[PDB]
């Protein structure tokens, strides 16, 4: 069969899909139809039967807007995606939501949308079949052999992400990522002359790219070329294919009125008519079917890959047993046993540190153990402290490390170590100062949204910090990371909490995670060993009064010890007083009612929370009849025990707080509360 | 003198201030001292004594950590920061904080230290010049007429948002921005080499900039060639200047040591005899103040322009009245009473339309009477509708217009409006989709930091936009920006909430405003004259019951509609209800205790909040014993009216809801009700 037949195919199921929804974008779908078809047709290696082949190639569709595009390419060529589920397109729990979704389909290899961060997911992905190429490939027996592909638009390319991906990807020497640029000349606005005129091409070649310029998009043997050359070229390759948007429609293609609105029912007759498809809506011709299908081409050549790894297993047993182990994303043998061991050791052997100083001895305790580690700091490492003994930097000749320079780039690291985690093979982590969370802020919610791993070590987290003043000094943010849906927000008080959150952190590979460490030395805590367990449990007693409490402190990170010291001095003046850490939020909440009331008893309601943060937050857990000790401005530069003063974290404010607190509970006003 | 013993004081300043504090990023300082010297007292046209002299060049020191070099260089040419106050950087109340803020201190032009922000800032700078001249300037009276100069390091260059700036900067042909970029090959992990590899001039000559790659950044004749050079060529210009981080100490010099550390005191030492300077801590000869000072210049500089604006007033009076007020941040002569006839309008002329479409009316009404409106959107005009028929696009051959297209550029446009509102003269706009806010994230916290306008139209602000699903669908974005001190953010439930936002906003000269808008349809709500006037007050009696309420519903934008229909109901069943528009909570926060306990009385606790946003900020404003109607997760994709009656905006639910409260409290209250005490 002809092949523009095949591509055309693409074009009625977008133009459909989208009309039957009366949602969705037509536009690249069309424009790009003859791209996707080169390439899964002619070089895209997958078994559409085990869309988790180790080894299959991976595609990201970075101009998510056009998911009409990738779910037709899924259901053509035998995913488990079927005519029904494009027939529900954008309609309540279907398989086919708006943007594709990562495990709303099978193939969807990451959640799109957000312009730019598909092309970083994708330069994250290449890096892990790099580093794990460059692991566990000997001579032969190169298990990792895989590419990367990306289809790209003008809004990607816009985002400043995209700058910070790419560049990366250059220094890194990413020659197996492969970006299709959909060069056609339009975006929402209309013709994007008026606000986007780089030189594209020269701006890649500054990154050290291989560029092919001036592709038809069109003409499926320049586009064989163009992938033939990119596949030979050791540098990433930057494909710049012209297409025409909303290619087929004689009266909107070329325009911004098929870039987001369906096409209607008479362009979309005109369109059929102008490509000869003579088919009705959602109707697929056998013969495309068995054209387009690729369930015998990848299951052989999985079956092919299988036997190439059963030969590298014979060879090199324990390496294969810990690619198996790597990939499946399993813990070390011992791991259990051995992290508890150091948990204890540690509160076994107090240290008054920074946690951000916790934070590397848990790095170099767990890292032994963890040679899946991807770690990494956005030009930070010598104050988030992300180095450890055996961290060893990746570099564009040599990639068997585990460390990453990722240079002054937030969202592009945090992007790509979604493109990691969803790889396979890693446990990546990440870091710079908290404030700059807010650069990177989207692609973290990207991956509670994906439900990905993505570790964060966030230090310098309040006017703990000192003197750089308040565009560096955290306020909001910690607020900001628990009010979202599946972030672990984590703020360890002592370099035992530091541990556990961090164990934690590595075992949490169903969302991302947020460890708040300081900057200035914190006091360790005695704990008992059932409390060094409740860690774990976000909230916990950890200095309780004989009785019932009258006063409860809840306080956070680097403010416990000012609630413990504040509750020793009330407990002196016959005060009965629990202090709570709370390291975090979200995992207390989660514990059963049992547990919550028995830390927090909703018949106690004089609770205090301090904590080096906005004090809005903190009505949660106490209420009206509470009080917050904590931020409400901005903060200052000065010296960091003058800004704790100034700002009210002081014991002696807590202890008039707390006896002021007290005294509204006279009359009986406090037990009237239920 | 010796050019390079006034570039020394620089560096004696720089490295004294950073020891006497224990704290500081001497290196960059000592870098750029060269550069610096050449353009400030060859090049830059400033008045020490006026830092607000509208003609003048602006400087902006986007690697912020340097921020000695910027506090010496106004001690250095007479501006009011003296020596003692170089004595307290990064001390308490200090005019000299760590990261130079806008404010305080005279000539910083903006706070820098979040990478990438100060240059982004420059661009809106010399995109308000450039505005400026094409809307004021004259044959022979160019009374705009100022350049902008950017010192940006590697850390700016990696950032993405420079890859946004200078994009639209050289689409924009700004011809009189001119950056050196300060090329020492160092940044905190250490040697680039590893992590920054571009062809940096190749990267903005593919911007369409000038570039003048390696230049010698310790040349004073080089350096002033390139700057000459800048002036002329008419696109935006990079001046690559090589230089030696921490020049001048033998042993730190050239390496990540330099950066964020004290030099300590006997590397000074040998450093004064590298430099041959011989001059003690804080100590300036007078032949060198002398050298510095632009005092003189300054005033005869200002004084010529002064003369320029009086010849222009006499030949164009109504265009100089006019600069004269937008540049003093005045607004129109009859705003008050004629902002105010518009929302009257609409409150007597009920439209249920979407609140981003009362968005463009007010834009379309309030635009008419305001000529200084710089509006624009990161590439969603036709979405967030910001265009109205007075709209005209921003050119590189013709500035004379309005409106920018950002492109898809969030944290750029945002932080280049930063630069425009800190120039004057314009009061700025952008737009995006209020998910997108995210991107921009920071530069909205800057806007805040800074006390600067900075008025941003969100659109699509809940699971009401529908089939795009959960990577679009704000759930925790307002209540990010409701926790973030000095922002104002206004979710209005319909057109007359959406006049006033936009009225207050376009006021708000002190701080950002964020504005919600809805891409459905909204109902308007019937209010009073007293009603529409408690609008801008962020929270106020919508619907008050009959005698005393016995439960408060608390709703904000498309939810006041949801409320007032459960309210309704439970009225019918016999119960007193009481609805309450929550367009700002953070305009409400502001309002005297007498007012607040009015709206929000301490004896009335059933109250339920509802908004399709997270659920957990509302426990501010109900407590323990009220209840929230949000969301607890991400949205889904489906048709919007699916999601709202899957998540549980329905009355059905809010009924519910209520009335199980009501029977829990009364229950409670019973328990307590025969006690004898209060
Ligand atoms: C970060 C981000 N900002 C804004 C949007 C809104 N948006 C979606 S598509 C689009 C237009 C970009 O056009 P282009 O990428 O050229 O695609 P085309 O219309 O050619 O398919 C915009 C602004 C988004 N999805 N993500
Ligand atoms: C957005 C952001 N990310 C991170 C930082 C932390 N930081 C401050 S200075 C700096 C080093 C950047 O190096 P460069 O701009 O080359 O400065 P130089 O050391 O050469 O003066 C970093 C990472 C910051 N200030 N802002
Ligand atoms: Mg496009
Ligand atoms: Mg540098």
């Amino acid at each position: 069969m002809d092949r523009k037949h095949l591509a055309n195919a693409i074009r009625a199921l977008s133009m459909d899909g989208v009309q039957k929804a009366n949602s969705g974008h037509p536009g690249a779908p069309m424009g790009m139809a003859d791209i996707a078809e080169v390439l899964w047709r002619g070089h895209l290696n997958h078994n559409p039967s085990n869309p988790e082949w180790a080894d299959r190639d991976r595609f990201v569709l970075s101009n998510g807007h056009g998911s009409m595009l990738i779910y037709s390419l899924l259901h053509l060529s035998g995913y488990e995606l079927s005519i029904d589920d494009l027939k529900n397109f954008r309609q309540l729990h279907s398989k086919t939501p708006g943007h594709p979704e990562y495990g709303y389909a099978p193939g969807i290899e990451t959640t799109t949308g957000p312009l730019g961060q598909g092309i970083t997911n994708a330069v994250g992905m290449a890096m892990a079949e790099k580093a794990l190429a460059a692991q566990f490939n000997k001579e032969g027996h190169d298990i990792v052999d895989h590419f990367t592909y990306v289809f790209m638009g003008d809004g990607c390319l816009m985002e400043g992400i995209s700058h910070e991906a790419c560049s990366l990807a250059g220094t890194l020497g990413l020659g197996k990522l492969i970006a299709f640029w959909d060069d056609n000349g339009i975006s929402i606005d209309g013709h994007v002359e008026g606000w986007f005129s780089d030189d594209t091409p020269k701006r890649f070649e500054a990154y050290g790219w291989h560029v092919i310029p001036a592709v038809d998009g069109h003409n499926a043997e320049a586009i064989n070329a163009a992938i033939e050359a990119a596949k030979a070229d050791p540098r990433p390759t930057l494909i710049c294919t012209k297409t025409i948007i909303g290619f087929g429609s004689p009266n909107k293609s070329g325009s911004h009125d098929c870039h987001g609105a369906p096409l209607g029912a008479e362009e979309i007759a005109a369109t059929r008519k102008e490509l000869g498809w003579e088919h009705g809506p959602f109707e697929i011709p056998q013969e495309v079917y068995a054209e387009w299908s690729a369930k015998e081409a990848g299951a052989a050549k999985e079956a092919a890959w299988n036997e190439k790894f059963a030969a590298y297993e014979a060879a090199y047993p324990e390496l294969a047993a810990e690619f198996k182990r790597r990939v499946n994303g399993e813990l070390p043998a011992q791991w259990e046993e051995k992290a508890n061991q150091i948990i204890a050791d540690l509160q076994a052997n107090p240290a008054n540190i920074a946690s951000r100083k916790a934070s590397q001895n848990a790095l170099e305790a767990f890292g032994k153990m963890l040679p899946e580690f991807m770690g990494g700091s956005a030009d930070l490492a010598p104050s988030n402290l992300t180095m450890w003994s055996g961290s060893k930097s990746l570099e564009a000749s040599d990639f068997s490390g585990n460390y990453i320079h990722y240079g002054v780039r937030e969202f592009g690291m945090t992007a790509i170590m979604n493109g990691i985690a969803l790889h396979g093979g890693f446990v990546p982590y990440g870091a710079t100062f908290l404030m700059f969370m807010e650069y990177a802020r989207n692609a973290m919610r990207m991956a509670a949204l994906m439900k990905v791993q993505n570790i964060q070590v966030y230090t310098h987290d309040s006017i703990g910090l000192g003197e750089d003043g308040p565009t560096h000094q955290p306020v909001e943010q910690i607020a900001s990371l628990r009010l979202t849906p599946n972030m672990s927000t984590w703020r360890p008080c002592d370099q035992v909490e530091s541990a556990v959150a961090w164990k934690l952190a590595i075992e949490r590979k169903d969302g991302p995670s947020a460890l708040i460490f300081s900057r200035q030395n914190l006091a360790q805590q005695e704990r008992t060993a059932e409390q060094v367990a409740d860690i774990a449990k976000g909230g916990y007693i950890l200095k309780d009064s004989d009785g019932k409490p009258e006063l409860i402190l809840i306080a956070t990170g680097s403010e416990v010890e000012l609630a413990v010291k504040a509750a020793e001095q009330l407990t002196a003046e016959g005060k009965k007083v629990r202090v709570v850490s709370m390291p975090a939020t979200d995992a207390f909440d989660k514990q059963d009612a049992a547990y919550r009331e028995s830390v927090l008893p909703s018949d106690v309601t004089a609770r205090i929370a301090i904590e080096a943060g906005i004090t809005d937050f903190w009505y949660k857990y106490v209420g009206f009849d509470g009080r917050i000790i904590g931020m409400t401005t901005f903060g200052e530069s000065a010296p960091a025990d003058q800004l704790f003063e100034m700002f009210g974290f002081t014991v002696e404010n807590v202890v008039n707080t707390a006896k002021e607190l007290l005294a509204e509970n006279l009359y009986f006003q406090g037990l009237e509360h239920h």
